[PDB]
């Protein structure tokens, strides 16, 4: 980065690779995957785990220039499958968690995650939730560099508590499900579905239970239509039990 100007976008090219490497106790494993949200697979935001692999060559040490072939990885790691090795390097290595700016802890990248958490929380009387700086000031205060190696499905509870530790936010993003019969269901299902604001939790039996709820920051933008689309038709129930049958997540 910040060296060559010629950087054309392509699917499988060494010009579109992301730097990621795993540091072992007595060995190094540096690889190159697609820069298109390479860490997406660790959160279920990917499309596959094949095309994301730009190169099948792993470096044992870029300083010396030791390129490990299929025989090398089979000896060093013990497996001939690069997918397994690369997968480990991606979840236990120095992966570029850059979603926008292709740099480290700079370029205001700390404000990026702050923008996502902003709409997810409600601030008390002082300004509107659009003030990313307001939440960012408290976010980076308790835990600096919250974007660096941010473990999504692992430190989810920690991150939300770290924020509350400093600034006590008012509620957060919850889940609600509407309950109405087939007759009334055949009205909101043709309005809320095309908008694509629903969650993978619906009922297709006698009651069309639909779980639709976005970030509280934009609650006024979603409820403005929900108030008449389903609220002024069926009953609105809250979804707080994740240890029970939610409904249907697939028609198969």
């Amino acid at each position: 980065g910040h060296m060559s100007i010629f950087t054309p976008t392509n699917q499988i090219r060494l010009t579109n690779v992301a730097v990621v490497r795993m540091k072992r106790a007595g060995k190094r494993f540096e690889i190159a995957c697609y820069k298109n949200k390479v860490v997406g697979w660790r959160s279920g935001v990917e499309k596959d785990l094949d095309e994301v692999l730009q190169t099948h060559s792993v470096f044992v040490n870029v300083s010396k220039g030791q390129v490990a072939k299929k025989e090398d990885l089979i000896s060093a790691f013990g497996t001939d499958d690069q997918t397994e090795i690369c997968k480990q390097i991606l979840t236990k290595g120095e992966v570029q968690v850059s979603d926008k700016e292709r740099h480290t802890q700079l370029e205001q990248m700390f404000r990026d995650i702050a923008t996502i958490v902003a709409d997810k929380c409600v601030n008390p009387e002082t300004k509107r939730p659009y003030t990313v700086i307001l939440i960012e000031r408290a976010m980076k205060d308790i835990h600096y560099s919250v974007k660096t190696n941010k473990s999504t499905k692992q430190q989810a509870l920690e991150v939300i508590k770290q924020l509350k530790e400093k600034m006590k936010i008012e509620r957060a993003h919850m889940r609600l499900r509407f309950i109405l019969p087939v007759n009334e269901g055949k009205k909101l299902k043709e309005k809320l579905k095309p908008l694509i604001k629903v969650i993978e939790s619906e009922d297709y039996g006698q009651q069309l239970e639909i779980v639709c709820l976005i970030d509280p920051g934009c609650f006024r933008e979603i409820d403005e239509l929900i108030k008449k689309e389903t609220k002024g038709k069926g009953s609105l129930e809250v979804l707080n039990l994740k240890d029970v049958e939610e409904g249907d997540e697939k028609f198969e």
